[PDB]
């Protein structure tokens, strides 16, 4: 039916939306691995300045 | 419609595979962000130890 495709599509479309959300989380987490690594190296560069 | 439950189920399997690859990345990047944060706090608490 249209309801089988709509439910399978709601799963696929929501999975694409969840891929957007999962990608939003993973890309933001990669941006924040850069933020964390950059602030880790901010702190490391500052460790040397304080050391 | 009739085969779009199957096309959208396979699309859901792929979209779930890609949301999962993005989410598996979100988890790996979360583990890395937390590892970087623990190292950042390692360096930040050490920035204080030197400061």
């Amino acid at each position: 039916l249209k309801l089988d495709k709509e439910n399978a599509l709601d799963r696929a479309e929501q999975a694409e939306a969840d891929k957007k959300a999962a990608e939003d989380r993973s890309k933001q987490l990669e941006d924040e691995l850069v933020s964390l690594q950059k602030k880790l190296k901010g702190t490391e560069d500052e460790l040397d300045k304080y050391s």
